[PDB]
DNA sequence: TAAAAGTAAATATGTTTAACCTGACATTTCCG
DNA sequence: CGGAAATGTCAGGTTAAACATATTTACTT
C-alpha cells in the first residue's frame, strides 16, 4: 500500500537504534529466531533487511535502484548514477540510500517514468 | 556471617562475502 | 552539423549481511 521512508532502517540500524550489537537483527533473521522478528515488519530486499517499527508500513513497495533500472530498460547502474551525479532529477521521486543499497518504490518509479 | 560451579541461550566480536554503488571516462541521444 | 545532456562500460572500493567463534547473561545444582 504505503511506506515511510523516515520510518525504514537497515538491520544494522535498527539493531543499535534498540540498543544491541550491530549484528543482533540479522543473526535474528538468518536463525528464525521469531520472538525477537515477530515485534518488527522486516523483509530482507536485494542485498538489505529492511525493518520498520509500524507495522503499516508496507516494506514490498521498496525495490532497489538495480531492479528499477532493468525495469526501465536500463543500464545497472541508471539510476545510482542519477542519486550520486544528477539529484536534481530526483526530486519528488522517493527513494533512499541504506548505505550498501539504494531504492526507489514502486509508487516513484511510476512518477519517474512520466517524467 | 552462602558460594561456587555448571549451563544453554542470548548476545557480542572478528573476519569474510556479495551487493552494488563509485568514479573516471566513453558513447549515444536530443534538439537547437 | 554541434554542443549538451543522457545513458553506457567496467574495475574497484565501501557497505550491510553473513559467517565463525567467543563472551556474557540468566539460571540451576
Amino acid at each position: 500500500g504505503k511506506i515511510n521512508l523516515n520510518q525504514i532502517y537497515t538491520a544494522k540500524e535498527m539493531s543499535e537504534r534498540i540498543g544491541k550489537n550491530r549484528n543482533y537483527l540479522s543473526q535474528a533473521y538468518r536463525n528464525n529466531k521469531h520472538e525477537i522478528l515477530k515485534n518488527f515488519n522486516y523483509r530482507k530486499i536485494g542485498g538489505t533487511i529492511i525493518f520498520s517499527d509500524n507495522p503499516n508500513n508496507d516494506l514490498s513497495q521498496l525495490i532497489t535502484a538495480k531492479e528499477a533500472s532493468q525495469l526501465l530498460g536500463k543500464n545497472d547502474e541508471y539510476f545510482a548514477h542519477i542519486y550520486k551525479r544528477f539529484p536534481h532529477r530526483l526530486e519528488g521521486i522517493d527513494h533512499i540510500y541504506t548505505g550498501k543499497t539504494l531504492f526507489l518504490t514502486k509508487e516513484s518509479l511510476e512518477v519517474f517514468k512520466k517524467k
